[PDB]
């Protein structure tokens, strides 16, 4: 009646850059029976449609050619694209494929991701309104700390009526924490799944129960959480999101549906390296994280989840191969555990006990001479003499050898000991994290889906609108759940981040 037609016309003239090489009033008029606001976005500078229009304006008969092109582009590519949940990149590629006379472009390369060839058909569909999170409590009295409760209250009470599913373990909570779990879930209309009574043939189910039963004995609940994410009976649609992740309102799509070229998508970015030999060129390496994971409503989802599940099973069965390039692998303790066939729980627990002993002699047995050398910055001859004589040393004798040999580094024996133990503790995190990250975590998944060399290529930029014509672009356009979904993550690098300026905590 009509302030809506007026917003539409202003968006249109704005998108096409207020040009008068043609008559935007007539073009507008001739397109408006089939023009919606959602379509205009794919007409702006940066889009393939815009770039075609710029070349068509330099041509004779601009007005009519532009009109024909746009009627067609909107009707057959863009508008069915918007209705289906396609991104600007997916729509751009679809225009390029439809108008090869107007947009020169290469073929879709052959890229494998989890045993599956990435497609540009847009056939995998994913719900954004179905969200599953995992909270395994390490405190029997406490079902979930307040911060995670509020995060759940916020995603709901901001953004219904998405469905919210919460996996937990009853067996980790005392009866009172349990009753409080059920009431929290009921009050917040959360679908609750107890991991203790779930039915599945997955190999990952015993590993999950064991990580949880082994709490206090090297078991880790983030590692159990990680594994749950590859069990088809638990995840077969919607999203996995870290319980703590925020929703960006403006990113919610109105059909609550997005698409992909693989049936399981993840949070992805990439790192541009320093120049490498022999041509002094930068490499782009794709990185991926499991803080956000999307699962298509489709049989191909179960097949990709089973390839990944067989890789994780493998790692739990022999973790030494997975941890081979990590810092813990340089220690005497890891060597020994490897001979002895210790499992990941004893590896983790052994590591913990060593840094809880408050004993430099025990730290030495753990680290061994090479790693003890590097950690306390010793000269070769100094560690050689320590190692030769270690079976004669008490705790003070070792301490006296450190003091003579360095500081620098850190006149009272009690304080000097603390200074030296605290230097050793600086390395704890670097020793521990991979025992989750490279076992069930983002490092294991990365390898399960293809690893370092499936996902690294020579960095090539441009030109103009991004199309999926090299392997990292294929993955950027078609396989990344973070960009396409409504959750925010600063947990890994964004796409095409220089290794120098990383921006991560
Ligand atoms: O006590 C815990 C700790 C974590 N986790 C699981 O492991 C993930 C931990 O990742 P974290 O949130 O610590 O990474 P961040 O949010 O800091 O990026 C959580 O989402 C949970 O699913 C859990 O179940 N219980």
């Amino acid at each position: 009646r009509s302030n809506e037609l007026s917003k539409l016309r202003m968006r249109f003239f704005s998108a096409l850059n207020h040009t008068s090489e043609i008559d935007l009033h007539t073009l507008f008029d001739n397109l408006k029976s089939n023009l919606t606001l959602g379509s205009i976005e794919h007409l702006q500078e940066g889009s393939v449609t815009y770039a075609i229009i710029q070349e068509l304006l330099k041509g004779a008969d601009a007005q009519k050619k532009i009109e024909s092109f746009l009627k067609g582009a909107i009707k057959n590519v863009i508008h069915p694209g918007v209705i289906k949940g396609l991104t600007p990149n997916e729509i751009n590629w679809n225009v390029a494929k439809a108008y090869p006379e107007y947009y020169e472009h290469e073929k879709l390369p052959d890229v494998t991701f989890g045993g599956f060839k990435v497609r540009d058909s847009n056939e995998f569909k994913f719900k954004t309104n179905v969200q599953t999170s995992i909270w395994f409590s390490i405190k029997p009295e406490l079902f979930m700390p307040s911060k995670q409760q509020e995060a759940l209250k916020r995603r709901r009470e901001q953004y219904p009526g998405c469905k919210i599913r919460l996996i937990y373990s009853s067996s980790l909570l005392n009866p009172e924490a349990n009753r409080q779990m059920k009431a929290f879930a009921k009050k917040q209309n959360i679908s609750l799944i107890d991991i203790d009574s779930v039915k599945t043939d997955s190999p990952l189910y015993p590993l999950i129960k064991a990580e949880l039963a082994n709490l206090g004995m090297g078991g880790n609940p983030a590692a159990a959480s990680d594994l749950c994410r590859w069990i088809p009976e638990l995840f077969n649609e919607g999203f996995y999101v870290d319980i703590d992740l925020p929703v960006d309102s403006s990113k919610i799509v109105e059909g609550h549906q997005i698409t992909g070229g693989v049936p399981i998508m993840l949070n992805m970015g990439s790192i541009i390296s320093e120049p490498i030999a022999p041509h002094h060129r930068r490499q782009e390496a794709v990185c991926m994280n499991t803080d956000i994971i999307a699962y298509a409503n489709d049989r191909e989802t179960q097949v990709m989840m089973d390839t990944v599940a067989l890789h994780l099973k493998n790692i739990y069965d022999d973790p030494y191969t997975a941890l081979k390039d990590t810092p813990l692998a340089q220690t005497a303790f890891f060597n020994r555990c490897e001979e002895e066939g210790k499992n990941i729980f004893e590896l983790r627990k052994g590591l913990q006990d060593a840094f809880r002993s408050d004993s430099l002699l025990e730290l030495y047995v753990f680290l061994g001479p090479a790693k003890f050398k590097e950690v306390f910055k010793l000269k070769e001859t100094q560690i050689k003499y320590i190692d030769d004589h270690i079976s004669e040393f008490n705790e003070h004798d070792l301490l006296l050898h450190l003091i003579s040999d360095n500081p620098s580094e850190i006149l009272d024996f009690g304080r000097a000991k603390v200074m030296y133990m605290d230097i050793a503790k600086e390395h704890y995190s670097a020793f521990y994290k991979p025992l989750v990250e490279e076992i069930s975590g983002p490092g294991a998944i990365y390898n399960a889906l293809g690893g370092a060399s499936n996902f690294t290529t020579t960095h090539r930029r441009s030109t103009g609108p991004m199309l999926p014509t090299t392997p990292p672009r294929v993955l950027q356009v078609f396989c990344d759940a973070h960009d396409k979904g409504p959750f925010v993550s600063d947990n890994i690098a964004r796409w095409q981040t220089n290794v120098r300026e990383l921006g991560v905590l």
